[PDB]
């Protein structure tokens, strides 16, 4: 007897692949993963909405998901890989400022969102622990990107087709071993929400 | 900037707490901060409804806080101190029965838990990984406990203090190294749940 089978969809089976990649990306020490873990996340909902599999189940599924992938595992990153006193208080208010912001979406039913989001918070943090070489610098990011994400910044969703591609395919590059694309696109997402922001 | 100030309680520090310490249990690789995580989720709560400061966002940020400590630390702290490609196999399969049951948990206006409550299930596993010094049974344990936080077998919430300050104290003897406490009441909770899954329904 286990009617949680009752409950589990074509979506779901997605979502659970991006907690295993997001759980690995911990347990192997991956950047890589993390990238992978960002199509997934990006994926699983445009999948829900396809296949008309979405449900609350999946959309709680779909925050636990980010926690694993997005929250600790860019925190644990961050540490593993620059062991420092001033690193682990940035790993901590990093995977403070991601459980706060996704404890606002879980609230929330607006199609943009409040503050920066949580995987381009990883994106950002994850390609910069891998382009930058600093226990410091790598330190101040991560609170930087931690307040943007439980400001007040709208950032727009736009799942449309071609805009979730033309990331992911920056992903794909980014796996492999070439960020550069997945983080010059995650920057210029970031400011942008600043400037729309700040204008108005 | 920040009207997340507005809509943050006094419970959700507490919260606020539970997510430090399960987090830094990951970072330090700590047996020890995990019981301090039940006893941090077993009162943000009680906060919560004593002082009048129950929320969807505290609610989120419970539900957020269980994943950190009782879902990837656990399977973290396994495979960490028992390297293999099984403790690997299992510890996603650990963490994997942990998010599926929580997001249950947030559908669910019930009264009880349906399924073993992941904070029961990370302190058997924890406790475990305390006492036993084998990647084998360690595995299958989190088998165990996997399927068990799934499964439909009811269990009840009594969350008045008397019942809280039982297992806090024996969740005390476990952050200072004597987990047996905490374990026997765990493992007697656990098959309690199964005798009465078998025994009556309604
Ligand atoms: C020329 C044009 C070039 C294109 C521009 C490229 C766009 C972005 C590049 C980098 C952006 C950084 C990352 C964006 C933030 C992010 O992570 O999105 C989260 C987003 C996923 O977040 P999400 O909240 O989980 O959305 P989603 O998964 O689809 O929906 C979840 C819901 O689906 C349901 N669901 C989900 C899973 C499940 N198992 N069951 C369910 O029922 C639940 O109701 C859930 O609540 O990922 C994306 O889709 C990325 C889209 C691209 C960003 C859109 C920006 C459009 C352009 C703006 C102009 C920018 C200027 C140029 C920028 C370059
Ligand atoms: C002698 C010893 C034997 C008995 C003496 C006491 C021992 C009891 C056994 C405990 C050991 C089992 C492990 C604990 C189980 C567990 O995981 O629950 C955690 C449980 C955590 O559950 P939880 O999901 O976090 O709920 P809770 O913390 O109360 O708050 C959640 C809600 O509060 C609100 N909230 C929360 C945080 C926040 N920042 N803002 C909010 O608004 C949201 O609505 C949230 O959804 O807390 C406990 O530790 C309960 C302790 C007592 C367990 C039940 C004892 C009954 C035992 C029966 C055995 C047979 C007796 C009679 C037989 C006939
Ligand atoms: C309002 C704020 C409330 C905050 C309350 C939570 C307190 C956080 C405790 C952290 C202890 C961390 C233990 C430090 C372990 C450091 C290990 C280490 O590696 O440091 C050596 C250095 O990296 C070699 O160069
Ligand atoms: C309540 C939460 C806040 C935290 C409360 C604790 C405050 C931390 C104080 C540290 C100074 C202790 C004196 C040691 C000087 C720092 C040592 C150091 O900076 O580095 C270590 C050295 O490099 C070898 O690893
Ligand atoms: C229903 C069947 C499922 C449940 C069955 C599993 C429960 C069996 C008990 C296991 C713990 C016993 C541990 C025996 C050894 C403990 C003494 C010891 O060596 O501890 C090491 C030391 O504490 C290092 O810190
Ligand atoms: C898994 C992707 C599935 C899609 C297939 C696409 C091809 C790319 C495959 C693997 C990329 C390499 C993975 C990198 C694994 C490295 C593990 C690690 O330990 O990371 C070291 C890092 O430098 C910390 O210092
Ligand atoms: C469009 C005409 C009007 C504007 C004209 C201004 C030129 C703007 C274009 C590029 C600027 C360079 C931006 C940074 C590009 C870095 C690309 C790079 O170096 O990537 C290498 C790869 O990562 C190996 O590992
Ligand atoms: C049904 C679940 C499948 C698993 C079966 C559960 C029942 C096994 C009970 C105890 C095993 C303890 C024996 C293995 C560990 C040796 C005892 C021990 O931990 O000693 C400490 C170690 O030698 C120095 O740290
Ligand atoms: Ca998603
Ligand atoms: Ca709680
Ligand atoms: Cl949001
Ligand atoms: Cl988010
Ligand atoms: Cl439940
Ligand atoms: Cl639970
Ligand atoms: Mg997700
Ligand atoms: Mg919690
Ligand atoms: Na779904
Ligand atoms: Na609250």
């Amino acid at each position: 007897m286990f009617s949680i089978r009752k409950i589990i969809t074509i979506s779901d089976y997605v979502t659970m692949l991006n907690i295993i990649t997001g759980l690995l990306a911990i347990l192997l020490n991956s950047f890589s993963l993390i990238y992978l873990s960002i199509i997934f996340d990006s994926l699983d909902g445009y999948v829900a909405r396809k296949t008309g599999t979405v449900s609350d189940f999946g959309a709680e599924l779909d925050s636990i998901s980010d926690v694993v992938s997005f929250g600790v595992a860019p925190a644990y990153l961050l540490y593993n890989n620059f062991e420092s006193n001033l690193a682990l208080i940035s790993a901590i208010i990093f995977c403070l400022c991601g459980a706060l912001r996704l404890a606002r979406f879980g609230i929330l039913n607006v199609k943009g969102f409040i503050g920066l989001p949580i995987p381009a918070g990883a994106l950002l943090l994850v390609g910069f622990c891998q382009l930058i070489n600093s226990y410091l610098i790598n330190s101040i990011l991560a609170i930087l990107i931690g307040l943007l994400m439980i400001s007040d910044i709208k950032y727009p969703k736009y799942p449309n087709k071609i805009f979730i591609y033309i990331f992911a395919v920056s992903l794909c590059l980014a796996i492999v071993g070439i960020p550069h694309f997945a983080l010059m696109l995650c920057l210029i997402y970031a400011i942008y929400g600043i400037i729309k922001y700040i204008r108005g």
